[PDB]
Order: structure tokens, then C-alpha cells, then sequence
């Protein structure tokens, strides 16, 4: 039920959450997440006007660049903004491991991520454990309908960084990175999974989103009336807007929506050191970043 039958949370703040967590009316926990966990590794929000898509690409528009019309008769601009905007390392945060001990735990049912960096796969989550909403450049496929030959990101980096406009080996097509260009549909994975895991689901984890892009925003209203939701990001996010139900942090009928305001490493570092899981944060995220710093 909503506000009028008997809550999950004992009290709305992440202490009630962590105890929820740890009790054993939380299983299968769903993360929903945004540019918002990877700013701290180094690679921005695009969507943020402070990084902000500085482009005489010489595009007959500013949009053009992200409509996948576009792109087929003109690849060049977005595979040079790709060389530009390619992160210097791919170094996951404290947030993106914190989902990995999610998993050790045995809690993550899902996370639904509209990142396209990869860093929850280097992170440790797997394919089954991730919704890609918007795509990912972890492969690629030859556009041609006969033919979608996949490539690896290894190759399409190879492509991108020698300043070659990206074809098949099989048929001389362009060859697109797996994100959705505007004019694309999300992948039907997203629309599959959604549809059997919110009727699963104990709890709900929003870190690092403003809940503005849809559909993925309108994940949030499909959890059950009494699922927790726990929204880990710089701003609220998520309450219906007064002009245009989402998320109640603040009325009376407040009883199931807890608002933890900052950084998502300091949230995430928070939410584990009550769960007693700190030092295993601590530890993964050391030895992980020191392999990634050494890779030879
Ligand atoms: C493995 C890896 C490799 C790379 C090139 N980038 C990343 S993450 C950093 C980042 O934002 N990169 C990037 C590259 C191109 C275009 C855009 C934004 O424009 C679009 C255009 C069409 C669909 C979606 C977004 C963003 N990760
Ligand atoms: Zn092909």
C-alpha cells in the first residue's frame, strides 16, 4: 500500500533504509543509474551544460550529431567527437563497486543504467545483471540488416583513435557503437526486463540521475506501492512536477521515499559503512583501482 497502510522503512533516512536492507524483507534490490556515478571517474555528464556538447563540426544543426539519420550519411563528425570525448582510463567508482558488492551479497536483481562508458561491466557487474537502457559502446555492429557483424570495443577503439571511419570487414557498412542515437528505440531488452523485474523487486536504489530523460525516468512509478525508494544524487529528483505520482521525500504522506543529498561515492560510502560493509568496500575498490592503474 501507499501512505495509509503499514510501512516497510522504520523511519525515512538512509539509517531506516540500511536496517530495511539487512532485514529479511530485502532481497532483490534494482539500481537505477545515471551520468551521476561516473562524473567522478572522470567522464562527464554531456547532458550537463558545465561540460556542455565548443562543435563546428559543421553539422546543419547542433542535434544532428545525435540523430541516427545523420550519422549514416555522415559518420565523420560523431567518430571525431568520439576520439575527443574518449576517457583517458576507464577507472569505476566507489558507487560502481558498491553495486558490485550488491551483487557478492547477493542482492542485485538489476541495474538499469543509462551510462554508456562501460564502467559497470569493469566494475564486475555482468550482461544478465545489466539493462543498458541507452546502449553502451561495449560493441558495435555493422548497420547492414543482412549482415550486423559485432565488433569488439577494442576494434572500434583502434577505428576511433586512427581517424578511420569505422566499416565491416564483411561488407565495407558503416559499423555503429551500440548506444541509441536519437530516432532509435531503446533496446528491447530494456522494455522486456522491466516488465518481470519491478514485480520482484524490494527496493529500489536511484543514484546519480535527475530522473529528466524518459522512458527511463518513468521506471520509478512502476515499483510496487511499497517498495522503498532511495534516491542517492547531488539534487532531489523525481517528485512530480507542479506544473505537468513520483517521489514524496518531504509531506506527511511521506512513507516510503528517503533523499540522501551529495556525491554518490560519499552516499554510497555512507549507506556501506552502516551496513557494516565498508572495509570490503575499502579493499575491492583498492585492489581494483591498483590493477587498473597497472595495466601494462
Ligand atoms: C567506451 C567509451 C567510448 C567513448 C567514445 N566514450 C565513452 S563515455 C564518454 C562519452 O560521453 N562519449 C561520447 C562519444 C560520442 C558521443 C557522445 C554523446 O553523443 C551521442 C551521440 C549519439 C548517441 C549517444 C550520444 C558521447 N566510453
Ligand atoms: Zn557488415
Amino acid at each position: 500500500g501507499a501512505s495509509g497502510s503499514e510501512r516497510l522503512l522504520d523511519e525515512l533516512t538512509l539509517e531506516g533504509v540500511a536496517r530495511y536492507m539487512q532485514s529479511e524483507r530485502c532481497r532483490r534490490v534494482i539500481c537505477l543509474v545515471g551520468a551521476g556515478i561516473s562524473t567522478s571517474a572522470g567522464i562527464p555528464d554531456f547532458r550537463s551544460p558545465s561540460t556542455g556538447l565548443l562543435e563546428k563540426y559543421h553539422l546543419p544543426y547542433p542535434e544532428a550529431i545525435f540523430e541516427i539519420s545523420y550519422f549514416k550519411k555522415h559518420p565523420e563528425p560523431f567518430f571525431a567527437l568520439a576520439k575527443e570525448l574518449y576517457p583517458g582510463q576507464f577507472k569505476p567508482t566507489i558507487c560502481h563497486y558498491f553495486m558490485r558488492l550488491l551483487k557478492d551479497k547477493g542482492l542485485l536483481l538489476r541495474c538499469y543504467t543509462q551510462n554508456i562508458d562501460t564502467l559497470e561491466r569493469i566494475a564486475g557487474l555482468e550482461q544478465e545483471d545489466l539493462v543498458e537502457a541507452h546502449g553502451t559502446f561495449y560493441t558495435s555492429h555493422c548497420v547492414s540488416a543482412s549482415c550486423r557483424h559485432e565488433y569488439p570495443l577494442s576494434w572500434m577503439k583502434e577505428k576511433i583513435f586512427s581517424e578511420v571511419t569505422p566499416k565491416c570487414e564483411d561488407c565495407q557498412s558503416l559499423v555503429k557503437p551500440d548506444i541509441v542515437f536519437f530516432g532509435e528505440s531503446l533496446p528491447a531488452r530494456f522494455f522486456s526486463c522491466m516488465q518481470s523485474d519491478f514485480l520482484k523487486v524490494d527496493l529500489l536504489l536511484v543514484m546519480g540521475t535527475s530522473l529528466q530523460v524518459q522512458p527511463f525516468a518513468s521506471l520509478i512509478s512502476k515499483a510496487p506501492l511499497s517498495t522503498p525508494r532511495l534516491l542517492i544524487n547531488k539534487e532531489k529528483a523525481g517528485q512530480s512536477d507542479p506544473f505537468l505520482g513520483g517521489m514524496d521525500f518531504d509531506s506527511k504522506k511521506a512513507y516510503r521515499d528517503v533523499a540522501w543529498l551529495g556525491e554518490c561515492d560519499q552516499g554510497c560510502l555512507a549507506l556501506a559503512e552502516l551496513l557494516g560493509w565498508k572495509k570490503e568496500l575499502e579493499d575491492l575498490v583498492r585492489r581494483e583501482h591498483a590493477s587498473i592503474d597497472a595495466q601494462s
